């Protein structure tokens, strides 16, 4: 900010493939002065074409800008880009904001990296596809050097309006537990549309049904879990384990008639049956969460 | 207008645990008039004072309204019901809104029952907890007789604000796939929460940052996937099911690694993985619907 005449440019954007072609594409539109480097003439050419400003190396693409966002292949492509010539010093005092896909220790390595050259680094997993980059209503999750996400957190509201950030530990966890569940409702949704055809629905017609039918039942639900997980209010006034264990039962048992194949919710009966064998019979239907408890 | 029959009750609800107490007491709050009968005079004690007429018996209620919701404990609850003195004379004429959970080919013999006697039978599915009976987003499936059915339509619009009717077939089949996706979808996220605790993350904060950091997501996605299905648009060009496999992959194995038992995910993973053997993986994760025909 003492520094605000200094740079020519709000943002770096490094690697041009589908995610940071839209990001890049993103902050143009929001009105951010964006800088690139890529290895790709298609992606590239089209940038520019919209206002991003084209630099010659890494190391330029460092130095136009307070935070450069990455958005390589994989982690060899993140090392070899740091590992490239004078980009250790060009590290200096900037902020990189890393959405490349990592595995869980090399982040760390890269942190110390990056921190090494007396730069910060910021993790981040956007949960959206392409499509909803940039959206008020899309998330990220951040993780690293606190100070430097807030310092960024502006800028980086422009790719998903929502975001948190967690430390290291606690936010691979959560991005793990959560795209675990975001991707299982989606696969059930596809299970039971596929099973509706064994039954002579067709999915065309039935998968719109069968979305607006459950939206509301289902949000409703989740929400209502979320409330009995807060206050640890487990009475089973209203919604039994027993009782959802009798009905799952049954609708596996038509799906097994019908000689459709349900795994997945072969597995949701297993899970209830399981906690209702664990003494959670006479619990909300919620207290199937204690049942995955150590303790 | 040959008919000309005068009734004093907008409906009549038989069967006053649970489910039936709630319905009467929505029906009752929408300013319906209404009369019911249950085998415990006891539980109509407060739906009396809120202002439902408690009918001697079966027979009575029945004859008390154009149509009867039947709301009892089980199938052999609703013949017991159905073969008290007088109760077959008494359907002659009536649509009874059969809302009793039972296994299918029970349904057809009630109708059949119902319809021997010249009455109108409708079987209803109402999808909602008893605390959202009455709620204007709540659903309900109804088959049957659609003629009775759409006669009545507005009175059983009064427990859930959208319904549906379909044939039969269609009906029973589709509200057992809506309920699997509807409490799979539940167990995923009870899943996920319990993985979340053995990570360290506390209950109390998770769940509500879960629920909100993916309810987006999930909604538009499940959307889109919509869209493709209708339109049968199965293109890879934004989220190929092999990429999505890699991405699932990578989640088991931190998941496992944990050492957290999660066989809700393991079966998804299994899922997608098949698709992507039987070729699917070039093409959008909705394909993967295409794995289960």
């Amino acid at each position: 900010s003492l520094s605000d005449e200094s740079f020519e440019f709000d943002v770096s954007v490094i690697g041009l493939g589908a995610m940071g072609t839209i990001m890049a594409q993103v902050l143009l539109k929001q009105g951010k002065r964006v800088a690139i480097w890529n290895r790709s003439p298609g992606k590239a050419a089209a940038l520019v074409a919209a206002g991003a400003h084209l630099c010659e190396s890494v190391k330029a693409a460092l130095s136009a800008s307070p935070a450069t966002i990455f958005v390589l292949l994989d982690n060899h492509a993140t090392h070899e880009v740091l590992g490239m010539p004078g980009v250790a010093r060009a590290l200096a005092h900037r902020t990189i904001v890393d959405y490349t896909t990592n595995a869980q220790d090399e982040g760390l390595a890269l942190q110390g990296l990056v921190n090494q050259a007396g730069g910060h680094y910021v993790k981040g997993m956007i949960v959206a596809y392409p499509r909803n980059v940039g959206h008020r209503e899309s998330h990220s999750i951040h993780t690293g050097d606190r100070e430097a996400f807030e310092q960024h957190r502006a800028l980086l509201e422009g790719l998903a309006g929502h975001t948190v950030f967690l430390p290291w530990d606690e936010a691979l966890a959560f991005a793990t537990v959560l795209h675990a569940h975001a991707f299982a409702a989606m696969v059930t949704f596809f299970e039971a549309v596929g099973a509706g055809d064994r039954f002579g629905l067709p999915v065309s017609k039935t998968a719109r049904l069968l979305l607006e039918t459950s939206r509301f039942f289902v949000a409703d639900a989740l929400e209502e879990a979320v409330r009995r997980l807060e206050t640890q209010d487990f009475k089973g006034d209203q919604a039994r384990l027993d009782v959802h264990a009798d009905a799952f039962a049954h609708i596996a048992q038509s799906l097994h008639a019908q000689g459709v194949w349900t795994p997945v919710f072969d597995a949701v009966c297993q899970v209830v049956q399981r906690a209702a064998a664990m003494g959670y019979g006479d619990q909300d239907i919620a207290a199937t969460t204690k049942s995955f408890a150590r303790e």
